[PDB]
């Protein structure tokens, strides 16, 4: 199963910074989201959620056809809580309708990480909606009550090696957990990209709790959490390494993560040879806007 990117027809690399700057326009405007924390975080889970479907067997599943738009999709109860970074797109959507939803749903994701101070993550376009048939079932999606090897084994089948899932899981010190969507009780939250997953995991005093979803989860008496699969990260001596490299290294975490997140979000599609380059967009704070 192929699929091919197909460049949105003349569209250039401004066409696609207008989209970024419009989102990242929007991420400043929504303020209030959450608790203040704003969208940004739950925008890198949607790209990650939409991205994360993909089967590297049959290319079933990822980014390139905008599925989540579909309710099949849109009602994973994986995805609990990702409607509210759709209806931040809709207006952006509005606007730019030549988009495509994949396009669309990946670009938002690199855009908030790229507001959030975070590293600069090339992205292609050229993602083709396809149709409701199209449409991944339920439970590609990862648990979050197990261990290391069920991590690890979780993540071959997006075609990602150890430094590749640590790198992506200090996406982790984004945002929160919400009891109703997830059965995770959220603990300190932020809205600035940085390494703290891994320094957290490192240097917090962890405690093995329950809590009022019945759901056992690592707590801190500074009020940082840990879902049972962030944990395993330093339980298992492989991942425990990496963490500990990226804990001391900022430069090296914001690459490896920059490198793994373009993959996740570009798994599945055929880039034609004479396809354009990547696309580095400009901040708002670059451009002066
Ligand atoms: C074993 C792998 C993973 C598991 C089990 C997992 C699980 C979870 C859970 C349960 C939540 C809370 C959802 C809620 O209650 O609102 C969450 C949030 C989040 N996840 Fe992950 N996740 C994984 C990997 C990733 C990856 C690879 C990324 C992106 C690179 C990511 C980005 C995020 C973000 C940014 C949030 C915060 C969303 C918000 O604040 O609304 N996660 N994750």
């Amino acid at each position: 199963l192929v699929h091919v990117a197909s460049v949105e027809k003349g569209r250039s690399y401004e066409d696609f910074q207008k989209v970024y700057n419009a989102i990242a326009l929007k991420l400043r405007e929504d303020d209030e989201y959450d608790n203040y924390i704003g969208y940004g975080p739950v925008l890198v889970r949607l790209a990650w959620h939409i991205s994360g479907t993909w089967d590297k067997h049959d290319n079933t599943g990822g980014s390139y056809g905008g599925t989540y738009r579909f309710k099949k999709e849109f009602n994973d109860p994986s995805n609990a809580g990702l409607q509210n970074g759709f209806k931040f797109l809709e207006p952006i959507h509005k606007e730019f309708p030549w988009i495509s939803s994949g396009d669309l749903f990946s670009l938002g994701g690199v855009t908030a990480v790229q507001e959030m101070q975070g590293p600069k993550i090339p992205w292609r376009c050229g993602r083709v909606d396809t149709p409701e048939d199209t449409t991944p079932d339920n439970g590609r999606l990862p648990d979050a009550d197990k261990d290391a090897g069920y991590v690890r084994t979780f993540f071959q089948r997006l075609n990602m090696n150890d430094r590749e899932v640590v790198a992506l899981m200090g996406a982790h010190a984004l945002g929160k957990t919400h009891l109703k969507n997830s059965g995770y009780e959220g603990g300190g939250a932020n809205n600035v990209f940085t390494n703290e997953f891994y320094l957290n995991l490192l240097n917090e005093d962890w405690k093995l709790e329950k809590n009022d979803a019945n759901n056992e989860q690592w707590d801190s008496k500074s009020g940082y959490m840990m879902l049972p699969t962030d944990y395993s990260l330093i339980q298992d001596p492989k991942y425990l390494s990496i963490v500990k490299e990226y804990a001391n290294d900022q430069d090296k975490f914001f690459k490896d993560f920059s490198k793994a997140f373009e993959k996740l979000l570009e798994n599945g599609i055929t880039f034609p040879k004479d396809a354009p380059s990547p696309f580095i967009f400009k901040t708002l704070e670059e451009q002066g806007l």
